[PDB]
C-alpha cells in the first residue's frame, strides 16, 4: 500500500543505477528481473526508477504545468 520513497544499501542502489544509465525507464521484464535478483517487489523498483527520473527532472512535471 501507497509505499513513500525507499531505499537500500548502496550495494542495491548500484545494480539499479548500473542499469539505468542503459535504460532511464526499463520495461516489466527488466523489472522483473531485477526482482527475482536482488530480493524486492517490482513496487519498490518501480517508486525506485520514478524517484530517479523525478530527481533529474528536478522542476516541473509532463502532465502539469500549475502556472
Amino acid at each position: 500500500g501507497r509505499r513513500p520513497r525507499t531505499a537500500f544499501t548502496q550495494n542495491q542502489i548500484e545494480v539499479l543505477e548500473n542499469v539505468f544509465r542503459v535504460n532511464c525507464y526499463p520495461g516489466i521484464d527488466i523489472l522483473e528481473d531485477l526482482a527475482q535478483k536482488l530480493n524486492l517487489e517490482l513496487d519498490r523498483i518501480q517508486i525506485w526508477f520514478q524517484n530517479r527520473r523525478a530527481k533529474l527532472k528536478r522542476s516541473h512535471r509532463e502532465s502539469q504545468f500549475l502556472m
